[PDB]
């Protein structure tokens, strides 16, 4: 079997995408994000605490004849940003792009952080990242892609995000039109639970590339690129008046600046950021300074290969015995 579906910025700035899944039957539609970078798909619902609901699109297990409860499961989930969400499960059919799951488990959220709430383009969350790290206690739970996993044609989902535009996630599949060239594939560790690969390095701008190890994550949950404060520092100092600023929380520049291209390795290949795609805009409204797409991990604990990076790709999420990522230039 294979699966397609759209995936959707959620605003002007790519904050961040969704993509429609249908769960239960009859079909309830919500707008999921799809998160490489986590392991639980939970989703706002009839469960929710009624104030921690605004807009949402939400799932109500009594009206699917498919969901069963699983006794006894709870989950709490925590994420980079400060955000958390929590409750109880469900297995219900899921389906996506018109593949179909059926047991698969729907966690279904008691609670939501104000983050959550405050977002009401996003009905919930659909974990890509490994099993391993699935909240679900006290019997861990597969994510979506596991459990499709056997049944797919081949072990692998792709991410083909667009720069202010729809792009595609499929499975089971790669689209040989959705890209240019070669795609290039590097070695993966899921020993913290990640799509954890290590880049060749990276240039600025026209700049010389710099010959570098960087351990990160493929994450299509973060917006950003998290980097090493060194080769943050060696990009922002290429845009006159950009500096990193406290109170902010991070480098911002002025809004007039024409910002360079990233380029990061991937083994032998090179993917390159245009400069456009590094620009998020007024820090507020009305502002003429600009919030910076490349940011440093250094409070991090990891470099993470956010949007910012995926968008400029195409990128294969190979989940055979040994895992490995590909990317190709479009
Ligand atoms: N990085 C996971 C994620 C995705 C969407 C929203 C939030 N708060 C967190």
């Amino acid at each position: 079997s294979t699966g397609s579906a759209t995936t959707t910025p959620i605003d002007s700035l790519d904050d961040a995408y969704i993509t429609p899944v249908q769960i239960g039957t009859p079909a309830q539609t919500l707008n999921l994000d799809f998160d490489t970078g986590s392991s639980d798909l939970w989703v706002f619902s009839s469960e929710t605490t009624a104030s921690e609901v605004d807009g949402q699109t939400i799932y109500t297990p009594s009206k699917s004849t498919t969901a069963k409860l699983l006794s006894g499961a709870t989950w709490s989930i925590s994420y980079g940003d400060g955000s958390s969400s929590s409750g109880d499960v469900y297995t219900d059919t899921v389906s996506v792009g018109g593949l179909t799951v059926t047991g698969q488990a729907v966690e279904s959220a008691k609670k939501v952080s104000s983050s959550f709430t405050e977002d009401s383009t996003i009905d919930g969350l659909l974990g890509l990242a490994f099993s391993t790290l699935n909240t679900v206690s006290p019997t861990q739970q597969k994510t979506f892609f596991d459990n499709a996993k056997a049944s797919l044609d081949s072990p692998v989902f792709t991410a083909d995000l667009g720069y202010h535009a729809p792009g595609t996630y499929n499975f089971g599949f790669i689209d040989t039109t959705a890209y240019t060239g070669s795609i290039t594939y590097t070695a993966v560790s899921t020993k913290q639970g990640f799509w954890e690969w290590t880049s060749t390095g990276y240039a600025v701008g026209s700049g010389t590339f710099k010959s570098t190890s960087i351990d990160g994550i493929a994450d299509t949950g973060t917006t950003l690129l998290y980097l090493p404060a060194t080769v943050v520092s060696a990009y922002w100092a290429q845009v006159s008046g950009a500096k990193s600023s406290s109170s902010v929380g991070g480098y911002v520049f002025p809004c007039s600046a024409t910002l360079p291209s990233f380029t990061f390795g991937v083994g032998s290949a090179r993917i390159v950021i245009p400069g456009d795609y590094i620009d998020f805009g007024p820090i507020s409204t009305g502002s003429s300074s600009c919030f910076g797409g490349i940011q440093s991990s250094a409070g991090i604990g990891i470099n993470i290969f956010g949007d910012v990076a995926l968008k400029a790709a195409f990128v294969v999420f190979n989940g055979a015995t040994t895992p490995t990522l590909g990317f190709a230039s479009k």
